[PDB]
């Protein structure tokens, strides 16, 4: 049957979608490297982690072609067999193509769809609810993962937004940036488990509990022992009310994460999400991200070492982590 | 052969992609009524335009599907019938499927493609340039419009931009909005005829006769007498000094434009782009827009109404201009 | 001798500038109800509340005439009588008008001044630490509180700036918004007590029991009774471990806001900063705020109307919690 | 009497506040250079300009003391004598602080006051609207221009303000940025002279002849021949209809600016206004602008750079239309 927020919990990781070296090439036509994509798969079930997401922004939902998306998809769903719930992306420029994306990938056996909103135009808060009703309408077995990034998608899914969206059974999730709405938005949307990053899991958990048990990670992608142990440990500190562990390791990735973004900037960040990414695990070498399909393959040298010293710093973390586990 | 900048000149007229009645239901699927395209078509013929543009924001370039867009342009090529040029809109969330559409839509017969940049990330100065030299490669038959609009693709096209398009041969012309840098951007790019707004074309005439000899219309869809008016009177005034009745026809399309933004506001406007014109041309009767395909289905009353007003305004605009023709 | 963030706990009160019935008018001189004044520190006293900021936007800092400002504080101090601390408001347009105002204000016996940056033009990082840096030297008697507030004066105080002032020993607190970065805020300033606001304090006060022990207060000029019952079950359940009771206060708040801000917008709101909160205190009828002077006197109906009922709503809330003290 | 937008006419030119060297230090009180500032009147006037303005962004006008702007316009008005109209600044953060400082600067001798809006609070129409009423009552014999620059003061000027303004005698120009919607604000703000930046001049000039005669220059405070040739060959290009000689005046201007912006942005420029013209003013050597005044005084070097090529451009251009003048 169909996942709920009761279903999610614990450490899920963005994964990218893997480039063969051709890939910033706009002649090439099979960009998808399937096997390295199969061996993140493997090891990231190996290695506990609760879930896959994918095909967001740094998961180039934006530059992949729909045969690319098939492919990559079918591998994923052969690999995972079953063991872990898989949301693929299907944000696109309007309405119907976002259903019939859904439908095949959905069909070929993916869980739900990590969407976004069409963002040629902006959309508005009327707009964004009848889309999401629509999708859900069109397409009830699918469950929706909510991408509110306002940066990409232009509309900053407001409180009632959220309250909009507990009223659609299929929507179970949200992949959500800052926590400074949080508190509020969790009393809005009683069904909906609501993602923070993995740097504010450790705030998010001791603002609510309850509700806040799960994290999105893309660090993880430079290896994924921080997450795990970031997991275990507030489920410790849960029951003890033992924080002090939790908290270090949260100031660590956070640490890690401090020369990622240009000039500590997020909108600067996002016109190079996708480089700056797989440029950090390109470094990290846990993972072979590869090179970024056009349009998107240029990024200023200054701004890809801070992402280069954020990756070796995700790979520290992960060798030193993985002694504890 | 293919068209240069000399080729441009006088009113070229942006039409909609007329819908059915059914086409704001996401279970649609042939929504374009393609005889009321072909009647616009020969209407546009027949009052003198001088060149068709089509599918950008309120043709709802994002709205379509790929069958929907190959029917429309494969009828007006075959209504146009070599008779005028023809340009339609291939912007696409990435390079590759931008040259896939553009070489279509060039080989049923369009003479080129009017062209933001992708925008689900926001692109910087390289990385644009870098998107229309990659098209003009791929596809070197088509010409090339560049539709600058900022509020729908996030980049800002900047006067260094212009400068590395002018070097490009197939782009030799430009959608602009604001003329506040026109004088340096014709500087900066001599090889493209840059289009203002029809309620721009008197003032930026009047800076640079020579290369100011063409614009783009909307209104035109409300009854084109008034852009052919525009037209035929500054002709004569670049050749007898006398601006005054080309400045009244000017004046008295600004009035007509004044009610359509929501409270003046530009960015406000571009949130219901499509909705807003649509709804304006319904309201003159010159045409039937039809619906908006999902998701952009919902505006606000009062919005509508100023549109409404405009629509009304530019219909008594062109039967006071069709008795002067 | 000054102040530290270790004296700066529980609730601390913005207090408005009372205005007398002709402040509207550019033409009136002494605009300031002294009396009025006097009343509400001693009922702010009396409530127990422990601490007082004033001069803020809504407190009209940037509309009161420097003899108002000397009368105010004036009036405040000698009521006060060092019962609680007390800090005024001596933002300006430049370093040297900043520094005047804080020695006058802190000589008439201000604890401090709450301080924002120079806003005609957009400061910079190093220009903003500087700023502070150079009130602290110019003027070592005062305790400082950063007013973090982007809208009003464009510097986004960012996170390597909280670094900086954790090194000025004279900054010993911050008015603090949003509570997105506070986790890393605090571990990048352990010298500073950071208020967030009252609606955020149940969720700040949950990240760090340790750190966050205080709270700035405008409901409680709708009736105190709410922020002391905050406060005090806040204490208890750091103690027991029980925040079901501090949760339920905390959720009351949030609802008695939701009609302030026009269309949930804090940058609509900013623009109506100060007529919005006049109206709300207006409308709770435990103080009388009085008009805005000029040239901040004219807010949209509508909008009047949100403020009116959030007013109410915190009366109805100081009712229900004086019961409960 | 006062003036009217009839008397605005030609260029004219937006001077710093010069101060002295000890400006940067927030413990120095008195950092106008009241001599510097009778000399580059006097060099103003000499070059032929129309008229002067006074204490905008670059003018320092939120950064100088109270006894600074009095002591400054006290000696420009001295310095002028009446020869050429005159505009202080008196932008403050309210209606009254503004009053009571144009009441003082036009009683020791100004025309009018160039008028931005307050801006801790972001302003809507309406407060816009009344603010410039208030100061129009409060004091009838000032001329006012309309400082209309959004990065300063968030509020953006838009197409109804213009409207309103026409009704108010007092405001009689304004000190406009892009002209992307100047036809239409011409026609709703007939009684105002709008004034271009001087690089878009002759295209604004072009659209409107009768109405755009006049300009606003920062550029001749690097050596004003530039402006007074772009005046004067605007004027004969008006009469015979040959603009190729404005064209090229015009070119020669974007190209002198074009390092100026940092990253070619308008709102990055405008965190560092202050410092940037300044530095290239100093860069240029035809006056000494000083140190900026607290807390303005840091500017990144890249972006130093950019406005001190920009200065020695302008200088280049002063030498060449110096020449071209006699």
């Amino acid at each position: 049957s169909r996942l709920t927020a009761e279903d999610i919990n614990g450490a899920w990781t963005i994964m990218p979608t893997p480039s063969t070296p051709d890939a910033s090439d706009w002649r090439s036509t099979a960009t998808v490297d399937l096997e390295e994509t199969a061996r993140i798969v493997e090891e990231l079930i190996a290695a506990g982690v609760n879930g896959i997401l994918s095909m967001g922004t740094f998961g180039e939902c934006a530059t992949l072609t729909w045969d690319e998306k098939r492919d990559y998809v079918s591998t994923i769903v052969e690999t995972i067999r079953g063991r872990v719930p898989y949301f693929c992306g299907t944000t696109a420029l309007n309405t119907r193509e976002v259903i019939r994306q859904t439908r095949e990938l959905i069909d070929i056996g993916a869980n739900g769809t990590m969407l976004g909103v069409p963002m040629w135009v902006k959309m508005d808060l009327p707009t964004a609810v009848q889309f999401y009703r629509d999708v859900a309408d069109a397409v009830p077995e699918a469950a929706i993962a909510i991408y509110a990034n306002p940066e990409a998608f232009k509309f900053d899914f407001p409180r009632p937004f959220w309250a909009e969206m507990s009223k659609i059974p299929q929507v179970v999730t949200a992949k959500y940036l800052g926590i400074g709405m949080l508190d509020l938005d969790l009393r809005l949307a009683p069904n909906i488990r609501f993602l923070p990053h993995e740097d504010d899991y450790y705030a998010a958990a001791r603002i609510n509990p309850e509700r806040i048990t799960a994290f999105w990670s893309s660090g993880a992608m430079c290896g994924p022992a921080t997450a795990i142990m970031l997991r275990d440990e507030v489920v410790r500190a849960k029951s003890t009310g033992d924080w002090a562990k939790a908290k270090a390791i949260s100031d660590d990735m956070r640490a890690a994460d401090s020369t990622l973004f240009p000039r500590g900037d997020f909108s600067e960040f996002s016109k190079y999400n996708i480089g700056l990414e797989k440029a950090r695990m390109d470094a990290a070498g846990w993972l072979k991200a590869g090179p970024c399909r056009p349009p998107y393959n240029l990024v200023p040298e200054d701004y890809l070492a801070g992402a280069q010293k954020s990756g070796k710093a995700w790979a520290a973390l992960h060798a030193k982590y993985s002694n504890e586990l």
